[PDB]
């Protein structure tokens, strides 16, 4: 799996 | 899933 | 200085 | 200064 | 399982 | 599960 | 500089 | 600046 950085500044951290 | 950053300084990088 | 986590999920990553 | 990822997967990690 | 990085600058995180 | 860093400089960032 | 992760579980992440 | 890591396993992160 991948870890995703979701960004606006904040961040959001997935694991997908 | 996210990675959550609980945090107090220290924090715990939970997996939920 | 250290990473300072300001979380709501989103993350804003400090470095403080 | 904040870290700031520029994400396309592959991610570059700034300090802004 | 552990954080995997492919770093090319960029980076790929993985979980491994 | 939480992120387990093995610090030796080096770190492993294990998933545990 | 290195970002150094001093851990007890939580982490304190530094910049030295 | 950049935070790179080098990475054998093991990673080193820097900031560049
Ligand atoms: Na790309
Ligand atoms: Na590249």
């Amino acid at each position: 799996a991948y870890l995703l950085f979701y960004t606006e500044a904040k961040v959001t951290v997935t694991v997908k």
